[PDB]
C-alpha cells in the first residue's frame, strides 16, 4: 500500500509521532503495530490528529488531561477507552511526552499505546507503565535525528 513503513515504524511497539508545526498536530509516523491494533492503513491516518481513536465511552475528563499536557509541553500517563476503525473498543494505557531538540525546543510529540482489555491497577499498571515509558525513551532516541 501507500507509505511503506520506515525502519523506525517497524519498531515492534504501538506508537505515533506527531509534528505540532503542522495543522492540528497530526500523525507523521505510525508504527506497523499501531496500524494492526487500530485497523487503519498508514495513508488513512497520516496528517490527522489522533482524536479519531476516541468514541462514545471515552472519558472526556481523561482526554482533557492529555490536551493539557500537550499545551503545557509535558508528559502524561493515563488510561482511556479507544476505538479501532471498525468500532472495536480497547483500553489504552497511554503515555505522551514531547521530544526536544538540542536547544530544548519541542520538535515532536511521541505517544505510546499499551492496548488491553480492562482498566489496570497495581502490578499490571506498574508493569504497563514500565513498558510504555521505556518504549517512549527508545522512540526519543530513535526520532532525535529525523
Ligand atoms: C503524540 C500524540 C499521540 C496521541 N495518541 C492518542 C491516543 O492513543 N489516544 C487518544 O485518545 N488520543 C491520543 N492523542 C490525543 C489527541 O490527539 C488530542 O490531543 C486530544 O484529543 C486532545 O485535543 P482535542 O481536545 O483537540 O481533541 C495523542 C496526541 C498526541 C500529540
Ligand atoms: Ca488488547
Ligand atoms: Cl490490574
Amino acid at each position: 500500500g501507500e507509505f511503506l513503513a520506515t525502519t523506525l515504524e517497524r519498531i515492534e511497539k504501538n506508537f505515533v509521532i506527531t509534528d505540532p508545526r503542522l495543522p492540528d498536530n497530526p500523525i507523521i509516523f505510525a508504527s506497523d503495530s499501531f496500524l494492526q491494533l487500530t485497523e487503519y492503513s498508514r495513508e488513512e491516518i497520516l496528517g490527522r490528529n489522533c482524536r479519531f481513536l476516541q468514541g462514545p465511552e471515552t472519558d472526556r475528563a481523561t482526554v482533557r488531561k492529555i490536551r493539557d499536557a500537550i499545551d503545557n509541553q509535558t508528559e502524561v500517563t493515563v488510561q482511556l477507552i479507544n476505538y479501532t476503525k471498525s468500532g472495536k473498543k480497547f483500553w489504552n494505557l497511554f503515555h505522551l511526552q514531547p521530544m526536544r531538540d538540542q536547544k530544548g525546543d519541542v520538535q515532536y510529540f511521541i505517544g505510546v499505546q499499551l492496548d488491553g482489555t480492562e482498566h489496570v491497577r497495581d502490578a499490571a499498571e506498574r508493569e504497563g507503565v514500565m513498558l510504555i515509558k521505556k518504549t517512549a525513551e527508545n522512540i526519543d532516541e530513535a526520532a532525535k535525528e529525523l
